[PDB]
């Protein structure tokens, strides 16, 4: 059996073929087992309709996801990533920073 704690980063893109668009990034890598629970949080409330969710894995079956929908930032507001995961004693809250 193998356990791995996931990483967990939290950033903003703009899709090049449309750039006036932004979008919330949530990428939970490195993790086993593929169990988990990730959320996108706005002034701490569930995030219902994220339009995507990609998981995968590699040789060494740790798994990745990238959970991700747009989204228009502007001073208001806290948005954040919440991931629960056998590894995580209490639930990882992961703050978006403006500057990423």
């Amino acid at each position: 059996m193998i356990q791995r704690t996931p990483k967990i980063q939290v950033y903003s893109r703009h899709p090049a073929e449309n750039g006036k668009s932004n979008f919330l990034n949530c990428y939970v890598s490195g993790f086993h087992p593929s169990d988990i629970e990730v959320d996108l949080l706005k002034n701490g409330e569930r995030i219902e309709k994220v339009e995507h969710s990609d998981l995968s894995f590699s040789k060494d079956w740790s798994f990745y996801l990238l959970y991700y929908t747009e989204f228009t930032p502007t001073e208001k507001g806290e948005y954040a990533c919440r991931v629960n995961h056998v590894t995580l004693s209490q639930p990882k809250i992961v703050k978006w920073d403006r500057d990423m």
